[PDB]
């Protein structure tokens, strides 16, 4: 279902990962869970969003990710300075800043 904005938002074209069958419109593209854009030539227009987070603030695309915590650092004590946590990816900064959900539009 329509997945919110910065999970579309965030991507950069050139990484935007084809979703829905060719002529997919709009709606059916949204309601397949994928993001639908027009806007940027030469890119899939209907492509998969980012997986999400609890906060919005903590989407963005894993090298996008700038280091809050440390080798170990808590889900807790990350949170404490007010940090994304995400332990899923193996190999990248499991405590990130967030970035102010604004630039998210479709």
């Amino acid at each position: 279902q329509k997945p919110a904005a910065c999970r579309c938002s965030r991507q950069d074209p050139k990484n935007r990962v084809n979703c829905g069958f060719p002529g997919i419109t709009s709606d059916q593209c949204f309601t397949s869970g994928c993001c639908f854009d027009s806007q940027v030539p030469g890119v899939p227009w209907c492509f998969k969003p980012l997986p999400a987070q609890e906060s919005e603030e903590c989407v963005m695309q894993v090298s996008a990710r700038k280091n809050c915590g440390y080798p170990g650092i808590s889900p807790e004590d990350c949170a404490a300075r007010n940090c994304c946590f995400s332990d899923t990816i193996p190999e990248v900064p499991w405590c990130f800043f967030p970035m102010s959900v604004e630039d998210c539009h479709y």
